[PDB]
């Protein structure tokens, strides 16, 4: 199931208007409180007018609207289920502006929802752009509109939430398709559940930021239910999705052909492991006792030989947390970062940090404990870790809880500074820690090197939406300060994701995936950071990268760019992938620019591919006002 975020508005005084209605299936049968009566657009002898079809509700007075729900016809007939759709709000009834929500609902008779940030309105319009199975009609048995207890304008300067993207699945795993800019998402063998999977199937969905279109398809070609996997973008530009519900399978997503290709089986069955791309483009993984059984030492994927090779001396024991549930949880979601000379740094969640090595049959060396002058940091299962300055080896870690479940989260946060593999990194506390203790939260590094932190809950109860944290935070390293941003209204805890979009906004979605529970979130929202807004709250003018000398570069190589205005800073941000709070693909390189004069600039990609990990990267430039360009895609090879 799912649920609205608000409380249903009384429909006594309501008036409705529809583009077309068949006798006996009048527009007002969608608001009569009877599940057995439905509005249905014109059909039969005199015509079957095709969508878009529209229903507009005049609520008579201004209400603090934060959602709507649609109950499909309940007579066992599929005709008229709404597929692609848009939701619009108005106070006058003539000017509708931009949709507050848009996307595509799954093709079945369950109640569908559009949940979105509170906005005062008297009129609510639902546009059914397509019927879920491509037929001409629209039908609705019951439509409801929901309200928040109050409305508060967003605070100036603290970013903005919206719109909502309605989806046909809960996006519990997601990646950016770097060659197209689309967001790729997947759930499990079904749209709302992973429990009782027979394996061999994953439902996926994609959203195109440039057009707003949502699609969906069924991945079976790789015979892999990809729920609870490792995810890494390898050096050949393919996303390696390892294990999960089909605990030994590997599937490869190719952005260029937008297709899934079978990969080699892993040597060890795993689920909830982290995997990390290495300096040579290979993928290292370790742990993962959610599925498959024993100690899960490391193994390495080679895209050139198409093999997984066991690294049994890359021992998982030093990175286990003290989870009260034991092995099932204690090797999960390692905070892995590819680093110099084939090494992988493990920053947590265990107190003990470790260096993993991939030469020979593998190795592990203690890197000391995550700690500060406030003490030794406790285990932080489902805390996050973000490499916001790869050149200086800077990792920000934050949140999480000592146990996977039934454990209080903390405000702990640290800055880890990596040097050479095998040396114990310096670790300090980050400012005074988070504003809000949270676990199951997600995070992304932004073009300006700040880290955006959102969602989670204060006490980890997977699939329950209790103690939610609605206020995101941004860490600004130059000030060693956290800043609360404007809050959202949708809980984003267990099974949620966040990704940085090429346009510099943040895509935050999912949560739930528990079948009959009411806590499934079939949606995502956009967060627009303050750096995209001017002083009056309007979208700022953005610098444009008018030309680049090349789109593919070897580490140590030079790139020259031309812009339409002078730029004060630039960064490269590696494209991200996300599930279960893990994103081992994103990282940021601040660029040292040579000013060529005439709004022409040059920079060198770092020569160490343990810093500039091979794969796809976003080039962002920022003007003097701090506004970033949209990203230019750069392929980095080694
Ligand atoms: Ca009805
Ligand atoms: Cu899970």
């Amino acid at each position: 199931a799912s649920a609205p975020i608000g409380v249903a508005i009384p429909r006594n005084n309501w008036a409705v208007t529809c583009d077309s209605a068949q006798s006996g299936n009048e527009c007002n049968k969608a608001i009569d409180g009877n599940k057995d009566t439905f509005w249905h657009t014109q059909y039969g002898v005199n015509g079957d007018p095709k969508p878009p079809h529209t229903i507009t509700i005049d609520m008579k007075t201004v209400q603090n609207v934060n959602g709507l729900s649609v109950l499909p016809r309940q007579d066992g007939n599929q005709n008229g289920w709404i597929g692609r759709h848009e939701v619009y709000l108005s106070s006058d009834g003539v000017n509708w502006g931009s949709p507050v929500a848009s996307g595509s609902w799954f093709a079945d008779s369950t109640t569908k929802y559009s949940n979105f940030e509170t906005r005062p309105a008297r009129y609510v319009r639902l546009v059914a752009i397509t019927e879920a199975n491509g037929q001409p009609w629209t039908s609705i048995a019951e439509i409801n509109v929901f309200q928040a207890s109050s409305y508060t304008a967003p605070q100036p300067g603290l970013g903005r939430w919206g719109p909502t993207i309605d989806l046909p699945i809960v996006p519990s795993a997601a990646a950016i398709e770097p060659t197209s800019g689309r967001v790729l998402m997947w759930s499990s063998y079904r749209q709302d559940a992973f429990e009782g999977s027979p394996g061999g199937i994953t439902l996926t969905s994609s959203w195109d930021p440039s057009t707003g279109i949502v699609s969906d398809r069924t991945s079976t070609v790789t015979k892999h239910d990809m729920f609870c996997p490792g995810i890494s973008m390898d050096g050949n530009g393919q996303i390696v999705v390892s294990g999960g519900n089909d605990a030994k399978k590997t599937s490869l997503y190719d952005s260029s052909s937008d297709s899934w290709i079978p990969g080699p089986d892993m040597q060890v069955a795993r689920g909830y492991q982290s995997s990390a791309t290495m300096s040579d483009g290979r993928v290292f993984t370790i742990g993962g006792s959610f599925s498959g059984g024993v100690e899960k030492n490391g193994e390495v994927y080679s895209p050139s030989s198409k093999t997984w090779t066991s690294l049994p001396n890359a021992k998982v024991n030093p990175m286990l947390t003290a989870d009260k549930q034991g092995l099932y949880r204690s090797d999960n979601h390692a905070w892995l970062f590819g680093w110099k000379k084939g090494s992988v740094f493990q920053a947590g969640p265990s107190t003990a940090m470790n260096w993993y090595y991939t030469s020979g049959s593998g190795d592990v060396k203690s890197a000391g404990k995550r700690q500060s002058n406030r003490g030794v940091a406790p285990d932080a299962m489902c805390g996050n870790a973000v490499m916001y300055d790869a050149v200086k080896g800077k990792i920000l870690t934050f949140g999480g809880s000592p146990d996977y479940e039934d454990s209080d989260a903390t405000t702990n946060a640290h800055i880890i500074t990596l040097g050479e593999p095998g040396t114990s990194p310096n670790t300090v506390f980050a400012s005074n820690g988070l504003y809000f203790a949270r676990t199951f939260h997600t995070s992304v590094v932004l073009p300006d090197g700040s880290t955006f932190i959102t969602g989670g809950q204060q006490r980890g109860i997977p699939t329950e939406d209790s103690t939610p944290v609605f206020t995101p935070e941004i860490y600004v390293p130059e000030q060693d300060t956290f800043y609360k941003q404007n809050p959202n209204s949708i809980v984003r805890a267990y099974h949620s994701i966040s990704l940085l979009l090429p346009d510099g906004r943040v895509f935050n979605g999912g949560g739930g995936l528990c079948g009959d529970c009411t806590t499934n979130h079939f949606d995502a929202q956009i967060f627009t950071p303050n750096y995209l807004y001017d002083s009056n709250g309007n979208l700022a003018t953005r610098p444009k990268i008018t030309r680049t000398s090349t789109q593919s570069v070897v580490v140590g190589g030079w790139i020259t760019i031309w812009t339409d205005m002078s730029i004060s800073a630039a960064s490269l941000i590696r494209y991200g992938t996300a599930t279960h709070t893990v994103n081992t693909d994103q990282r940021r390189i601040p660029l040292t620019l040579t000013n060529n004069g005439g709004n022409s600039y040059s920079f060198q990609v770092p020569s160490d591919s343990g810093v500039a990990l091979p794969g796809y990267w976003m080039l962002f430039v920022m003007n003097s006002a701090g506004v970033p360009s949209v990203a230019s895609t750069i392929r980095v090879t080694q």
